[PDB]
RNA sequence: GAGUAGUUCAGUGGUAGAACACCACCUUGCCAAGGUGGGGGUCGCGGGUUCGAAUCCCGUCUCGGGCGAAAGCCC
RNA sequence: GGGUGCGAUGAGAAGAAGAGUAUUAAGGAUUUACUAUGAUUAGCGACUCUAGGAUAGUGAAAGCUAGAGGAUAGUAACCUUAAGAAGGCACUUCGAGCACCC
């Protein structure tokens, strides 16, 4: 969902800085796009998927980003409540 | 008048010079820079002169310009 | 404010490598290569020798090719001391702007 990450009071952009937030299960949410590259999706939801937190697969990358606030796009995000 | 190494240029009768570019070592994380080494050239082509032609001479191919009715001639 | 290009498939910054390396100085050492140079007189042109080539003139000996052998430095290669860097990719934290233009 591109409102709940739109919307929202903590989140964080990109795959790295979401694997290294679930490094300490802080976060909340999990948002991740399909259209990126599953070498860099798999590794996120496989973490998140046993962290027990919540998965939800968007469809573009682009607009997932342009909800966060940057102006490239994203290919992970995690809303970290 | 221009034609010379991959490129940009020199070479005003003595077997072809430099810069940049290429290769090799330095140099195993990968490039760049750098510092040392080497390789490469029917001098557009063919004759002529000469011991020796990139250089002078004749012919000829390509390019730019000029003169001319044209053929041709000149730079 | 504007025009491009790039950026969470990581802008940018710092750290870490890079490395006590390249290298500049002060020495030690005297072999390998590269480069430069070879009395006077002829001569445009000479380190010496050899083998081909080729030779008009000048010369004791000529310009090409292929080898081999000599000293003087100047060099890079090897040691010691004191100094001694560096750009980008990859690495590690931080994560949103940076470069060119008016
Ligand atoms: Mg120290
Ligand atoms: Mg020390
Ligand atoms: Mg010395
Ligand atoms: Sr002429
Ligand atoms: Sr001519
Ligand atoms: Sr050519
Ligand atoms: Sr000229
Ligand atoms: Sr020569
Ligand atoms: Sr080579
Ligand atoms: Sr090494
Ligand atoms: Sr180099
Ligand atoms: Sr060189
Ligand atoms: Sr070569
Ligand atoms: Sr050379
Ligand atoms: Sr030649
Ligand atoms: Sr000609
Ligand atoms: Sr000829
Ligand atoms: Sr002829
Ligand atoms: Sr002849
Ligand atoms: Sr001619
Ligand atoms: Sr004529
Ligand atoms: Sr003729
Ligand atoms: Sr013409
Ligand atoms: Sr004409
Ligand atoms: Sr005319
Ligand atoms: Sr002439
Ligand atoms: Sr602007
Ligand atoms: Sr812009
Ligand atoms: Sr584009
Ligand atoms: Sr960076
Ligand atoms: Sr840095
Ligand atoms: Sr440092
Ligand atoms: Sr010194
Ligand atoms: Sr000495
Ligand atoms: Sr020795
Ligand atoms: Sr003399
Ligand atoms: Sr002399
Ligand atoms: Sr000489
Ligand atoms: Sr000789
Ligand atoms: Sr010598
Ligand atoms: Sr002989
Ligand atoms: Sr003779
Ligand atoms: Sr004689
Ligand atoms: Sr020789
Ligand atoms: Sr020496
Ligand atoms: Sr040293
Ligand atoms: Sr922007
Ligand atoms: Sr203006």
């Amino acid at each position: 969902s591109y409102d709940k990450v739109s919307q929202a009071k903590s989140i964080i952009i990109g795959t790295k800085q979401t694997v290294k937030a679930l490094k300490r299960g802080s976060v909340k949410e999990v948002v991740v796009a399909k259209d990126a590259d599953p070498i860099l999706t798999s590794s996120v939801v496989s973490l998140a998927e046993d962290q027990g937190i919540s998965v939800s697969m968007v469809e573009s990358m682009k607009k997932l980003g342009k909800a966060c606030g940057i102006e490239v796009g994203a290919a992970a995000v995690a809303i970290i409540l």
